């Protein structure tokens, strides 16, 4: 997947948990492709039902967390926001999070 933006405008990158479960799940962002363990460089980090934690208030969730519905909106783009970002559904158990890269490339207006 690759989202483009324009530079001085919100994204939105897209991350869906259908058979999200609030007492179950858990999810975080991170800049840079997903590692083996947790989210590098995390921008923003869920419990079941909201946002327990985030770098700054340029990120946020729009959707409704309980439902899964977990895709990353960033204020005011810039061109260091372009590249890859790691969104990791966090699923009970061993070895099994769903880890997802999102590329971001940015336009002039
Ligand atoms: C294989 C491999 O890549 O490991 C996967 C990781 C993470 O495991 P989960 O994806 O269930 O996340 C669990 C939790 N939400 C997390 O983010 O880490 O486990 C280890 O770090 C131990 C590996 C070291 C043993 C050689
Ligand atoms: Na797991």
């Amino acid at each position: 997947d690759t989202i483009i933006g324009f530079l001085g405008q919100p994204v939105t990158l897209p991350c869906h948990y259908l058979s999200w479960s609030q007492s179950r799940n858990s999810m975080c962002w991170g800049k840079g492709s997903c590692p083996n363990s947790k989210c590098n460089a995390e921008l923003l980090r869920t419990d079941g039902t909201r946002i327990i934690s985030r770098k700054s208030t340029k990120y946020t969730l729009l959707g409704k967390v309980q439902f899964g519905e977990v895709s990353l909106t960033i204020s005011n783009t810039n061109r260091g926001d372009s590249g890859v970002y790691c969104c990791r559904i966090e699923v009970p158990g061993w070895f099994n999070d769903v880890k997802k890269n999102v590329r971001l490339e940015l336009r002039r207006a």
